[PDB]
């Protein structure tokens, strides 16, 4: 899918594995689903953004 | 697998979709597979928690 922009301090970068994944620079947090900013949407109700979805 | 504890500022929630996300309360960011403190581990090297290993 059409991917939508990273939140703020956030990279996509290389792992070995082959995967890409995504590390907060500044907390040293790393997920391996592509973060998004969801800002006053609702938590349990929002549509995520296509390219954030898992499996 | 067991689960590691999640980064500071994060919770898991309860998704319409009926998954679980993972919010960072401050940012109001959102991701779908657990998050790791990765720390001085090698962001390209390190073996993940396998709790945070998507499909």
């Amino acid at each position: 899918p059409p991917t939508e922009p990273l939140p703020d301090g956030w990279i996509m970068t290389f792992h070995n594995s082959g995967v890409p994944v995504y590390l907060h620079r500044e907390s040293r947090v790393v997920t391996w689903s592509r973060p998004y900013f969801l800002g006053t949407g609702s938590i349990r109700k929002h549509d995520p953004p296509l390219s954030s979805i898992p499996c």
